[PDB]
C-alpha cells in the first residue's frame, strides 16, 4: 500500500523518532513493505519512516555504484574519518529541489533488519550519503540546514551548477 | 507585457546587477510597466528586475499596512537602528515556499523614480522588509541564505509555524 509522503514544513518531519520495538512482527513487515513500495512509486533511493508520518527509527533504501536494498531499524552512525564530500541531495518531502550538501565520505552504520537480525556495514560515497540523509530524518534534521553554498540550492529542472 | 519569472537555481539570480543609466527614457518606462504587470499577474508585493532576467538595479513594489506603489532604480539602503524583526518571506522565484527571515525593522532607502526624480524614504516593518528583500535580488542574495531557524522553512500549503 503506497503512503502519502509528507512535505517540508510539516511539523512531523521535525520530531525525534523513538526506537522500533516490534522487530520480527507482521506489523513491522507490513510497514516496511509499504515503505519500499512508497519509495519506488516516487522514484526514491531512500525513504525514512517520518517522511510518511510514521514516528519511528526506520528507513528503507537502495537500487539495482549499486546500494543493496536495505530496511534498517534503530540506525546508529559513526564517521570513519574526517573526509567530507560534496554531492547533490534532494528530498521527496522537498520535490523539485536540490542543493550540494557536504557529508562524511566514510561511515559505519549499525541497526536491525526487520526480522531482528543485526546489520552492520561500512559504507562510503553515495551509499554513505543516502544513509546519513535518511538518518537526519530520524532526528528531525532536513538538508537545507546543511547547505554551506547557497548558490547550489534551487529547482531540479533549472539548476546549472557543477 | 507579462514576463517569465525565473526560478531559484537560475544562474541569473546570483549576479550583481549594474546600475540603471536610462532614467526618463521610453525603454525604461516600458520595462517598469512590464514589471508592475508581471508583479500583479503573479500576485507579488515586490518584483526585482533580475527575477525576470533583466540584469539591472531596478525593483517594483507596493499594494493598496499599505505600501505605496513604487518603482525604484539604483536603490541604496541604510539601516536606521539595530532592531531586527522576524517575518515570513517567500519568493516568486521560489513558488510554494517560505521561511521566517530576520530583517532590520528600520531603514532608509534612496534611488530614482523611472522619470529621474530622486526618491528617499524612511521605511519600517513590512515596507522595510519588502525593500530589503528586493534589494537582496540586486546583489544576488536569496532568502534561504538568510534563514536562522530551519524549522520555519517549508511549503506554503503545509507550513504550521507561528
Ligand atoms: C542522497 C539521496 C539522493 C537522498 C535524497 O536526496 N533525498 C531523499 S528523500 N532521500 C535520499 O536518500
Ligand atoms: C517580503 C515579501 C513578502 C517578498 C517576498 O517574500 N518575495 C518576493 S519575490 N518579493 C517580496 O517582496
Amino acid at each position: 500500500m503506497i503512503r502519502d509522503i509528507i512535505r517540508m514544513g510539516d511539523k512531523r518531519l521535525l520530531r525525534v523518532a523513538p526506537q522500533v520495538t516490534n522487530l520480527g512482527s507482521a506489523e513491522l513487515h507490513a510497514l516496511v513493505s509499504d515503505m519500499f513500495e512508497t519509495m519506488g512509486a516516487a522514484h526514491g533511493v531512500g525513504l525514512a519512516a517520518p517522511q510518511i508520518a510514521v514516528d519511528l527509527q526506520l528507513m528503507v533504501f537502495g537500487f539495482e555504484p549499486a546500494v543493496p536494498l536495505t530496511a534498517l531499524a534503530n540506525a546508529q552512525i559513526e564517521p570513519l574519518s574526517d573526509e567530507m564530500e560534496n554531492g547533490w541531495e534532494g528530498c521527496l518531502s522537498i520535490p523539485g529541489l536540490r542543493a550540494v550538501i557536504p557529508r562524511y565520505r566514510y561511515i559505519r552504520y549499525r541497526g536491525f533488519a526487520p526480522d531482528g537480525s543485526p546489520i552492520e556495514r561500512e559504507a562510503e560515497g553515495f551509499h554513505a550519503r543516502v544513509v546519513q540523509h535518511e538518518y537526519d530524518h530520524l532526528v528531525g534534521r532536513l538538508y537545507p540546514s546543511r547547505i554551506e553554498n547557497f548558490d547550489t540550492f534551487g529547482f531540479d529542472d533549472v539548476l546549472s551548477y557543477d
